[PDB]
């Protein structure tokens, strides 16, 4: 996250990290007990990653907060990875999570709704602070204002800051955009430094139906 401030503990109960081999990877947030939502652009160099709920200061153990999960399947539903296009995953669960005072679920918009441009968001992850640069051990967020659509494309809703630097950055991949506190957006990715803008999310409100579907059809699937 560029151009952010630090969280305190438990100001975002929802979110996720996505690691592999302890390493963070992308962020994501929990909609669902048994699921995380997350970007499917966040797997292509797959599912021998962790998921980890409830943490704050990456490099502590946290033991009191954590719960770890395995994936046990992974849902997307016509990702492009040419064009980025439905960049949207849901990863379930090796197991129910709990819910906790340090992770809860973060509810969805309805299928189709909309959010206006200029309305005021929130995005917060544990991404560096600029292109290549490192993590941020602790969560950050910013404040973030939506774009006309001319600006973005009709799959995402797009966002930019009023200051300069401010958006995600690497480590920030699936991290949710959050507007009147529902889900609008999962981050997907941006052009060019960090910071600059805008900012592509996929517009959650166009998955809400197939979403719901999975959710109430959990199970590996055809083997
Ligand atoms: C959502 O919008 C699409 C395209 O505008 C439409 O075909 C579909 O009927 C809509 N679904 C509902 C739930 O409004
Ligand atoms: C976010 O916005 C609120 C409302 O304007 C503001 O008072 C607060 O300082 C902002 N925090 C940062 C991290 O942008």
């Amino acid at each position: 996250i560029v151009g952010g401030r630090k969280a305190r503990p438990r100001q975002f109960p929802f979110l996720a990290s996505i690691q592999n081999q302890g390493r963070h990877f992308c962020g994501g947030a929990l909609i669902h007990a048994r699921f995380v939502m997350t970007a499917a652009s966040c797997f292509q160099s797959p599912g021998v990653s962790t998921v980890v709920l409830g943490a704050y200061d990456l490099r502590r153990r946290e033991r009191q907060s954590r719960q770890t999960f395995s994936i046990s399947s992974m849902s997307e539903n016509g990702y492009d990875p040419q064009q980025n296009l439905n960049d949207l995953m849901l990863l379930q669960l090796d197991r129910e999570a709990n819910l906790t005072s340090s992770v809860t679920i973060l509810p969805l918009p309805l299928q189709n709704a909309t959010v206006e441009a200029g309305t005021r968001c929130q995005v917060a992850g544990w991404g560096s602070q600029r292109s290549g640069g490192r993590l941020s051990r602790f969560p950050r967020f910013v404040n973030v204002t939506v774009t006309p659509e001319d600006q973005c494309r009709p799959n995402n809703v797009c966002t930019g800051v009023l200051t300069r630097r401010g958006g995600i950055c690497n480590g920030d991949g699936g991290t949710p955009l959050v507007c009147e506190g529902l889900a609008h957006g999962v981050a997907s990715f941006s052009l060019g430094p960090c910071g600059r803008g805008p900012d592509f999310f996929t517009r959650v409100a166009l998955f809400r139906d197939w979403i719901d579907g999975v959710l109430n059809n959990p199970g590996p699937g055809p083997a």
